[PDB]
């Protein structure tokens, strides 16, 4: 083993790799989603400039569970990123709902990942879980939320999804 | 001939001629819109200042292509520029319809000249021709399309069409 | 057809798609390199940050990509990230040897686009080929290049790895 | 009791002695180490400058232990430090390795008392743990990995051991 490891679980090691692609797969769907919005037939530069903020960020994240994994002495193992679910995602409310529910996913996986750690007595790996993904994961969540309601109210299309986006500009 | 002169051929000459006299069509149809979006009756300011400045840029064209013919050796020969083909422009959409069609117009003789001078194996032709003149032709109707559709999202009419006209204030 | 597409051939569109997948590819490979080295059994800093720049910059490339797509009206369809070639890179020359691969493979490619770019006349892509893909490319194979050489010189093992990995921090 | 003494267990306050003691053993050694590095026979700035630096940081720990201590209304209750298992710490590579195991049985400490902590129901004290310990003793064993790995392509003795404590100075 590493000469660094101590008290790490090889569950907590392989659910960390299953971690890492699900990021890279979040960023990968959130560029998709930044790109699909600088369409001419589309050309809503707040949306694009949000969703490419959230690719960034979704990478980083990515790159914060591959240096924690050498950190503790596990491998990386990098996986095959899957196509985003979709080429073209309809409305800014529409998109904004399937981040939405894709945070979800991230975080309900985040909180299982939280649950091996503790069932492993792993307190540094359930650390960094709290104070690195899920308060963000929450954060990120709550934002979203808040963005729905706002342009469900002030749209959700035309006029109303036209200033929303200058919002977010 | 011209003491400058080298491996210019005189198609290509008369070509660039043809392409400054269109040069400056564009620059006079984008001045008639600028001062239509003046008239009491209109008031729309973002698109006369658009107007305004896609008039200048086309007068800066033709006289980058008046500089090459110079400097290629070539001479000048300027014609009648023609009315514009209307007075009046009709809604902000309108016109930007139209500013599209004379893009894209404009385009087309671009790529047909560039064809010439390829065909003449003229590369300082093509170079000058894809560095000041195809590129920014193509993010003018890219710009011009997306305008058009965040338009159509936020009009085109009335108050959306007051907001846009905002946006390019 | 998309409102703003002039000149712009579907297999150009096809072919700028693939090589968005590849540039990605590379981007992912890089990544692994990167996080490779900063193993606590590899260490090697400078070898690390070289290759997490040239993770980013792949990134960016694929972006620009994704950008000049929408640009001409063409519709970018992303696809599945292939698993990097390996998990573990060997010494910093094996994997300086494989970016030297892999960046030639990248070039041949971009050479293939240029190649159908003048067989379809689209003298817009065949600048952006030239400009924003191909020279990078040489600079970055002629410095590849010179890293084995300096390497080898050095190293490459033990205290000449060592060395050379301090000039690229 | 004392007047703040709340939700604060006995064994937990006593195993936070046991790790004062702990805590300021290390100090001793590395200081042992520090000074080791200094002889006229040795003659080692970076590495005499690494265990300097980290005598100091275990005292930190140890003091903010003393500290915790006061602030739970504990009772600090000081124990004799133990002589340095030797007085003469071989190599540069051997003094790492001795720092090596030496963290990780303090780590090891660490977690046995968060585990006494968990097992008492006592928030504040797994947070402390968490916050203050255990992020700090995983990047440190990670450093002294790296530093081992770094230090064995260097040299490890000769020219490799004299150029690779330079980058510690």
């Amino acid at each position: 083993a590493s000469q660094v490891r101590q008290n790490y679980h090889e569950d907590c090691e392989a659910s960390i790799n299953k971690q890492i692609n699900m990021e890279l797969y979040a960023s990968y769907v959130y560029l998709s989603m930044a790109y699909y919005f600088e369409r001419d037939d589309v050309a809503l530069p707040g949306f694009a400039k949000f969703f490419k903020e959230s690719s960034d960020e979704e990478r980083e994240h990515a790159q914060t569970f591959m240096k924690y994994q050498n950190k503790r002495g596990g491998r990386i193992v990098l996986q095959q990123i899957a196509a985003p679910s979709m080429q073209e995602w309809g409305t800014g409310l529409e998109a904004l709902q399937a981040a939405l529910d894709l945070e979800k996913q991230v975080n309900q996986s985040l909180l299982e990942l939280h649950s091996t750690a503790s069932g492993n007595n792993d307190p540094h790996l359930t650390k960094l879980l709290e104070d690195e993904y899920l308060e963000e994961q929450v954060d990120s969540i709550k934002k979203i939320g808040d963005m729905i309601t706002k342009l469900k109210r002030a749209g959700p299309h035309g006029l109303g999804e036209y200033m929303f986006d200058k919002e977010l500009n």
